[PDB]
């Protein structure tokens, strides 16, 4: 509300400790749904079905015993790097290599057939994946980037949608809405039989998030009183943070690609449960002309801090009086058409959202394919939500002791060299290069909460915010197409870590040029 109004009922108390504790739990689980992928749609080694080994019959059949390693070879060509086909299979036995004094260059796939009867994967470490499921291997490998893809352009599109909506509706309709959309979809995505069921689901579920996610940050910003913002939004940084924590604690229990869905996405109920007795913001209601009703819940939070009297005394004669400053001036947000239009502006925004798509590519980009940046994936997941904070917490003394400008630009390219050092070293260094990629992506995660604060400090109080809505929509269309460029992996993998290597190196040697401040 106005800052008279909310002083007078009280700007920290009870009901914004109570509301705040409420909001940053479910940013953990959507945080948890956004890196589910990770677990839920591992690769792992997938041979050709062969009958001489899984049909029992035919291995018994040969007198005694031959052991598996030997006679894999006769029935699968020896692939690239040192190892079996994953797509191939002889077309009938080959007994001439399984005696080890032949050569095997001789023995290749030259004369070999598609894996006409399926594949064979791994169970040692996932008990069940999406991959081996539906098969998206070989012909349907470029399957599964799309779903990466796909899902956050429902994020995409929820901010589309959940932007004028929840300015007609309310905030906390909205929220509560999107809570059940998202039990909704996860608990149904468990039990799709089909792909594109799943896909279907997962972009529900996308949108969902990004409603959740703009509206629980309106609803904070509003209540809490002005000297006390950062610090709140900091919080809720920090949730989303940990939530890395909360995932890599839930994947290590449960090896299952419908039972760690299921888990993930079942809390919100009770979220969706317990989010009725929030209140509205009384600012979005006053202001459009619902004034019973904000005045109601103006009383109800007095009520609930601790001061009766003074929301008693309250009357809606003041309540108009003191609201007139923001009925006389009806803000109208402002078109681009008076942003782009002044040229010495031009070069401020350009850098800027160049910024914000830098970081919303590489980053969702680099996290999404956390299998290739080190060995074990509970580790590396741990490891990143670990550093998140400390790097979090000094940007903000950073910038206190020091510019803005240098703080970004430094940032930006020690998150980009670390990434493209983390390719170049070899793979007989596990540690290092886990540790490598560590850095980077708390890099990238600094990089992202300096440029958060840098961009508003630009502009123009008036436009402001079009130019952050500006950044948001680059930043989202940069995540979306960070999974694309995984289809150039067939040349290698080290070509897509070199193109998420060199873009931020890029972005942040430019950003040095706006000014400071
Ligand atoms: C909105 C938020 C979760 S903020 C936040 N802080 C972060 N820090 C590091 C990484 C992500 C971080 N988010 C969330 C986030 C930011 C930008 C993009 Br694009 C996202 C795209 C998909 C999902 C979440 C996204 C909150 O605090 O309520």
């Amino acid at each position: 509300a106005f800052s008279e109004l909310l002083d007078q009922v009280g700007g920290l108390g009870r009901f914004q400790v109570l509301q705040t504790v409420a909001l940053v739990v479910p940013i953990m689980w959507l945080c948890t749904q956004s890196m589910l992928e990770n677990f839920s749609a591992a690769v792992p080694s997938h041979r050709c079905w062969v009958p001489l080994l899984d049909n029992s019959t035919a291995q018994a059949s040969v007198p005694g015993a031959l052991g598996p390693e030997a006679l894999l070879a006769v029935s699968i060509p020896p692939g690239p790097n040192q190892g079996p086909h994953q797509c191939r299979r002889f077309r009938q036995p080959q007994w001439q290599l399984l005696d080890p004094n032949a050569t095997a260059t001789n023995w290749s796939e030259a004369a070999t057939e598609p894996c006409v009867d399926g594949w064979v994967y791994d169970r040692s470490t996932f008990t069940s994946t999406i991959v081996a499921k539906w098969d998206l291997v070989c012909d349907s490998q470029a399957l599964k980037p799309m779903a990466q893809s796909i899902y956050l352009a429902g994020i995409l599109v929820g901010a589309a949608v959940c932007g004028p909506a929840s300015d007609r509706f309310g905030r906390r309709l909205v929220l509560t809405w999107s809570y059940l959309q998202m039990a909704v979809s996860g608990t149904a995505a468990a039990f799709a039989p089909t792909f594109p069921v799943y896909c279907l689901f997962r972009f529900l579920v996308a949108f969902a998030v990004a409603g959740v996610m703009m509206n629980t940050g309106t609803l904070v910003m509003e209540w809490t009183s002005a000297q006390a913002r950062p610090l709140v939004m900091t919080l809720n940084s920090l949730g989303f943070s940990f939530g890395h924590v909360l995932m890599a604690a839930v994947a290590y229990g449960v090896r299952d690609w419908a039972l760690l869905q299921l888990v993930v996405s079942v809390p919100f109920f009770l979220c969706f449960v317990y989010s009725c007795w929030l209140a509205e913001s009384a600012r979005w209601l006053l202001i459009t002309g619902r004034l019973d009703r904000g005045l109601r819940e103006l009383q109800r939070v007095a009520a609930i801090n601790g001061k009766r009297a003074v929301g008693d005394t309250l009357t809606p004669q003041v309540l108009l009086s003191a609201m007139q400053e923001e009925l006389s001036v009806g803000q109208a947000p402002a078109s681009l058409g008076t942003l782009l239009r002044t040229p010495g502006l031009r070069l401020r925004t350009c850098i800027s959202t160049l910024c914000w798509f830098a970081f919303g590519f590489t980053f969702f980009g680099l996290a999404l394919d956390l299998q290739a940046l080190g060995s074990n994936i509970f580790l590396l997941q741990v490891l990143i939500g670990v550093v998140d904070i400390p790097a979090k917490i000094g940007t903000l003394l950073l910038l206190s002791r020091l510019g803005r400008r240098p703080t970004q630009a430094a940032s930006l390219v020690l998150a980009g060299l670390c990434i493209l050092a983390n390719t170049l070293v070899p793979h007989e260094m596990g540690a290092l290069r886990s540790a490598l990629a560590v850095l980077g992506l708390g890099g990238l995660g600094a990089a992202f909460t300096c440029i958060t604060i840098y961009s508003g400090e630009l502009f123009p109080t008036v436009l402001r915010m079009t130019a952050v809505g500006l950044g948001q929509m680059a930043a989202r269309g940069g995540a979306i197409l960070g999974p694309l460029v995984r289809l150039l992996g067939v040349h290698g993998p080290w070509l897509p870590l070199l193109v998420y290597g060199t873009v931020p190196v890029l972005s942040g040697l430019a950003a040095l040029l706006l000014p400071e401040t």
